[PDB]
């Protein structure tokens, strides 16, 4: 995959045996998913976007397959507008910005 | 350039005479720059992100030099915490996201 930005960089992620859609976001440091049920213990987090801060739950060493690419790492679950794959997951699947 | 996302994807941009640092961010449909002065007329607008919505003043057909390359298009000016170059000019500079 080589993706252009004429349209939202949307992918299908598989987390929990579920297909969800997420935006590829390079502006995003962490991966933020909408509310859902993940395994294990969480910690608390406050990330700040364009509209202010939200507080999320941090989950570690979570398995997420993103466009058939398997990443394992930190996911943050909270009141976001959409599912964001951040730079934290972009680098594990070998993502590059190019121009 | 091929850029890696281990570090935040920051670029220097030249807009309305001034050099600024902005974040290349493919999660953003629109380029939103922190409060500055743009010549011409502007239409009020509210765009959301993580955190909620912010009020912006949309100037149209602003010329900008992101890493040398000149893009034309709409810049919004508001209390964005960081200057954000979104999909609307990225495309213009032949930015692609590859993995
Ligand atoms: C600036 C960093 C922060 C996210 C972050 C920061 C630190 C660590 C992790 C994540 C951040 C990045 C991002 O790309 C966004 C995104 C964003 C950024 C700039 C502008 C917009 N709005 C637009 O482009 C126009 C309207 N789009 C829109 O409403 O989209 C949604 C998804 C809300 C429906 C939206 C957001 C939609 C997800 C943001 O809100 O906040």
């Amino acid at each position: 995959p080589q993706i252009t930005l004429w349209q939202r960089p949307l992918v299908t992620i598989k987390i929990g045996g579920q297909l969800k859609e997420a935006l590829l976001d390079t502006g995003a440091d962490d991966t933020v998913l909408e509310e859902m049920s993940l395994p294990g213990r969480w910690k608390p987090k406050m990330i700040g976007g364009i509209g202010g801060f939200i507080k999320v739950r941090q989950y570690d060493q979570i398995l997420i397959e993103i466009c058939g690419h398997k990443a394992i790492g930190t996911v943050l679950v909270g009141p976001t507008p959409v599912n964001i794959i951040g730079r934290n997951l972009l680098t594990q699947i070998g993502c590059t910005l190019n121009f």
